[PDB]
């Protein structure tokens, strides 16, 4: 998989962000991340992407857009995965694999177990 440059346009909520991607505005939905702490997840994602000096999009090997037109990707802010950071913080849960996009699933489930063990936020 490869990282591609993108520019933040707008933070929307915990797992949705509007990006300029290859010169077109596009809403992205973070792969493998579920939000059941909703506003807390929103605030965390907002700060992460707004403070980054570099935003990158990384499509998985599966379907790249959902039915609603949203890009389905991993988002990196300064080299760190936004979805993973949320899961690790106990601010989101790991979703079911959608259409073959499972490359970082294992890594996410680990982050999740650890947040769980630490009784963090939604695991409170």
């Amino acid at each position: 998989l490869h990282k591609e440059p993108a520019t933040l346009i707008k933070a929307i909520d915990g797992n949705t962000v509007k990006l300029m991607y290859k010169g077109q505005p596009m809403v992205f939905r973070l792969l493998l991340v579920d939000i059941p702490y909703g506003p807390e997840a929103a605030a965390f994602t907002k700060k992460m992407v707004e403070n980054a000096k570099k935003i990158e999009v990384e499509f998985d090997k599966g379907q790249r857009t959902d039915k609603y037109g949203r890009g389905l990707a991993y988002i990196y802010a300064d080299g760190k995965m936004v979805g993973e950071a949320l899961v690790r913080q106990g601010l989101a849960k790991v979703a079911y694999v959608y259409k073959g996009n499972n490359t970082h699933e294992q890594h996410l489930r680990k982050a999740e177990a650890q947040a769980k063990k630490e009784k963090l936020n939604i695991w409170s």
